[PDB]
Parts: C-alpha cells; sequence; structure tokens
C-alpha cells in the first residue's frame, strides 16, 4: 500500500551498482539510472502491476537503456551513439549474468528484466560465464585489515584462477607492495582500523597504470548515493562468493591487461 517513491527508493542504490558494473563508469551509471527514476516520477513509465517493485524498476530501466534491437516501451533504439557502445559493452549475455551474480536475481526474475523466457537466460549466464572464466589470470593486492574477511576474498580471487601477490593490512603496507611490483588488479577497503581509506598510498600510482580498483565495505548503500564522487566497482562484506565473480568479472573486463 506504500506510494510509488517508496516501493522505489530501498532498490536505487543496488540498480546504481548495476549500471555502474554493467557501463564501466560511475556517471554514467548513476545517470541512466536517474533518468529512469525521474521518468517514473513523472509517470511517463509506470512499473508493472504485478511483479515486485525492484524488478519491475529493473524492467523498466531494461525498456529505457537497454533494449536496442527489440505498445512497448523503447527509450534508446540501435542507431542511437550510447546504444552502440552499450551493444559492444553490455551485451544481454552479460546484463543476464550480472543480474543474477551480481544483484541476487533468481534466473526466472532475470527472464522478466529481459523480457525472455526462461531457456534463454540460462543461455545467456553460459555465455557470459564462459566469457568471464576466459579472463586472463592476474596479479591481483588485496588491502584489508579484518583477518578473517581478508582471508575469505584472497579465496575467492585464488578460487578465480588469479594470483594474489599480497594482502596489506594498513596504507603502508599497501604502498611497499605496489613499490615491489604493480598488480592487474586491487581489492581495497573504504575503511581500515585508522578510519582511513586503504587506498590512498597507492592510488596514484595505479591511476597511471589503470589499473582497476575494487571496493570492499559492510555497507555499500553510502558509496551508491549518486551525489559525489563514488566507486564504480564494489563488493560487500560478508561475501557472497557468486558477487564477487561478477565485480572481478567486470573490473577486468573494462580494464584487463592491468
Amino acid at each position: 500500500e506504500m506510494h510509488l517513491l517508496a516501493r522505489l527508493a530501498p532498490h536505487l542504490p543496488y540498480i546504481r551498482r548495476y549500471a555502474r558494473a554493467l557501463t564501466g563508469d560511475q556517471a554514467t551509471g548513476d545517470h541512466y539510472v536517474r533518468v529512469a527514476l525521474e521518468a517514473l516520477a513523472a509517470g511517463e513509465l509506470v512499473l508493472d502491476a504485478n511483479l515486485s517493485p525492484r524488478v519491475a524498476l529493473y524492467r523498466v530501466f531494461h525498456a529505457i537503456w537497454l533494449s536496442s534491437g527489440a505498445g512497448h516501451d523503447q527509450g534508446l533504439h540501435a542507431g542511437d551513439d550510447a546504444a552502440q557502445r552499450l551493444m559492444r559493452i553490455a551485451p544481454r549475455s552479460r546484463q543476464a549474468f550480472l543480474l543474477t551474480a551480481l544483484e541476487g536475481f533468481t534466473p526466472t526474475e532475470a527472464a522478466q528484466i529481459l523480457d525472455c523466457d526462461f531457456g534463454e537466460v540460462e543461455r545467456l549466464i553460459g555465455d557470459a560465464q564462459a566469457e568471464i572464466d576466459a579472463e586472463l589470470a592476474t596479479e591481483v593486492l588485496i588491502i584489508e585489515d579484518e583477518p578473517v574477511i581478508a582471508a575469505d576474498i584472497e579465496a575467492l580471487v585464488r578460487e578465480l584462477g588469479h594470483d594474489v601477490t599480497d594482502i596489506a593490512a594498513t596504507r603502508g603496507e599497501a604502498l611497499e607492495a605496489v613499490t615491489r611490483r604493480t598488480p592487474g588488479l586491487v581489492l581495497a577497503d573504504i575503511q581500515l582500523a585508522d578510519g582511513s581509506s586503504g587506498i590512498d598510498a597507492v592510488k596514484d600510482i595505479l591511476g597511471r597504470m589503470d589499473v582497476p580498483v575494487i571496493f570492499i565495505t559492510a555497507f555499500p548503500e553510502r558509496l551508491l548515493t549518486g551525489e559525489r564522487p563514488e566507486p564504480t566497482f564494489l563488493i560487500t562484506k560478508p561475501f557472497q562468493p557468486e558477487t564477487v565473480k561478477a565485480a572481478i568479472g567486470q573490473a577486468l573486463f573494462f580494464h584487463p591487461r592491468r
């Protein structure tokens, strides 16, 4: 019996997470979500009356941004510049994989969002899984001081075939590690024990080598406001393994070699 904005609001930070991971750019992902929100609030589109509000919101997002090549609402079409880019970086297979692995939708829910049948969503997920698993092994630095968490993420990274070259508990340890060897990927806690950001002393060096960084946090919603500079790739602790596979898969898709 809640009104429209109340039905939408709790899901907005997480659809920003999805959009950022899918597009590889914080500003772009945030913008696409803002447009969908404003369109709904203005009555230009309407949530499906039966689907859960979360599923319905993602369906609207897909109608606006991701339906090129498809009465039925459609925003972008194949000829648009943004649509051409999205067809290359964000194919339907990758959408299906992120909806399930990153966002935790069931395959049936993902099918509603993509407007396809169950068999098709399974095919799409399988395609993306093969592509992600085929990513080249790289060297990974972890910056995390909580020991169980550090060990958990090392295990998940190793399970994906990557090589963890160090685990730093402090900003200084991270700088020592990077001085010895530049990694191809960094997973960094947003807040160490001293209250500092683990990435701070290596951010510049990593930036010049375009090394992707995934931020680790217990409260991802705080970094998913869309109102200031925030991470593009995020993972929540405690870890759900498929979300780590998805975040790493996207980071290395957008920023391979490093």
